[PDB]
């Protein structure tokens, strides 16, 4: 009859319902395809995840598979299909079909010069999906130009959850340079200094990131290592403020805080000469230094700069809160479970 397809040393056993496959890319503990779903007629991108040998990866596959079936939304890339062997024992990879987007905001920013009406309409976009996630209670935890897809009709959607979490302010807390997974572009302030990124904010801090890349094409905060990263946050920034600085009861954070020279802000018009003003009001609440006063996202999705599109009525919320969380199950109880999970698109 035949065999299973090959790509870049890697089999891709997705067939018979995908086939013409052509590579896009790769990450640590997977590979990422585009092939032809002959059932719906239509090319899918397709990701073989091969995570089984260590847990960290099995729960952030587990992570993503579990939020993303249950979310439904327009600017979420959905789950169309999982492809994987018919029992535990000869499962080694799974494969996610989603919906192809032809770019991801990445891509399209070391090559493009986007509008502002390009910027509004992505910005809405986020900020309407962000709406729908953190209205589940969750948090991303990684959102970042390569994890928000966009089709050739520019329509955008959030992808990669294997960083989420459920939201819990009430254990935010911890002490200075505490260790973090994120990427360290996107990260806030207080990740350096006292958070674990347990709170919505921490996703808010990293669009109006995305929001200043969209208008220069450069990353504004390009830390080149962990405290670094606070280095380039405060250079724009400026000094806190004494109220800022008393939000901050860790002693280690505060007294490095206090320990630098005075900073003067950098205002956003001198960065942005050629941005829309409303736009760079907008992006000063975004990041903003003290979490508490950061902007939320549905008074995001009121601001002056997305007046055009801001209507509440089609900015839906999810209809429960999400819930479970993981972190301690080994590995071989975590197969099980992603086994579990993806039994749905099974024959049978
Ligand atoms: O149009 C073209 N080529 C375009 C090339 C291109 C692209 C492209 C697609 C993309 N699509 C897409 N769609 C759906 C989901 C995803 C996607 C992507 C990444 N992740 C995450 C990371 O974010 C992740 C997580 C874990 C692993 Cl382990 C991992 F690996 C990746 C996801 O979770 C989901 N990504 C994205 C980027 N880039 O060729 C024509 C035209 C040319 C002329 C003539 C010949 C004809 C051919």
């Amino acid at each position: 009859g035949a065999g299973p397809e090959m790509v870049r040393g890697q089999v891709f056993d997705v067939g018979p319902r995908y086939t013409n496959l052509s590579y896009i890319g790769e990450g640590a503990y997977g590979m990422v395809c585009s092939a032809y779903d002959n059932v719906n007629k239509v090319r899918v991108a397709i990701k073989k995840i091969s995570p089984f040998e260590h847990q960290t990866y099995c729960q952030r596959t587990l992570r993503e598979i579990k939020i993303l079936l249950r979310f439904r939304h327009e600017n979420i890339i959905g789950i169309n299909d999982i492809i994987r062997a018919p029992t535990i024992e000869q499962m080694k990879d799974v494969y996610i079909v989603q919906d192809l987007m032809e770019t991801d905001l990445y891509k399209l920013l070391k090559t493009q010069h986007l509008s502002n009406d390009h910027i509004c309409y992505f910005l809405y976009q986020i900020l309407r999906g962000l709406k729908y996630i953190h209205s589940a209670n969750v948090l991303h935890r990684d959102l970042k130009p390569s994890n928000l897809l966009l089709n050739t009709t520019c329509d955008l959607k959030i992808c990669d959850f294997g960083l989420a979490r459920v939201a819990d302010p009430d254990h935010d807390h911890t002490g200075f340079l505490t260790e973090y997974v994120a990427t360290r572009w996107y990260r806030a302030p207080e990740i350096m200094l006292n958070s674990k990124g347990y709170t919505k904010s921490i996703d808010i801090w990293s669009v109006g990131c995305i929001l200043a890349e969209m208008l220069s094409n450069r990353p504004i905060f390009p830390g080149k290592h962990y405290l670094d990263q606070l280095n380039h946050i405060l250079g724009i920034l400026g000094s806190p403020s004494q109220e800022d600085l008393n939000c901050i009861i860790n002693l280690k954070a505060r007294n490095y805080l206090l320990s630098l020279p005075h900073k003067n802000k950098v205002p956003w018009n001198r960065l942005f000469p050629n941005a829309d003003s409303k736009a760079l009001d907008l992006l000063d609440k975004m990041l903003t230094f003290n979490p508490h006063k950061r902007i939320e996202v549905e008074q995001a999705l009121a601001h002056p700069y997305l007046e055009q599109y801001y209507d509440p009525s089609d900015e839906p919320i999810a209809e429960a809160p999400f819930k479970f969380e993981l972190d301690d199950l080994p590995k071989e109880k975590l197969k099980e479970l992603i086994f579990e999970e993806t039994a749905r698109f099974q024959p049978g």
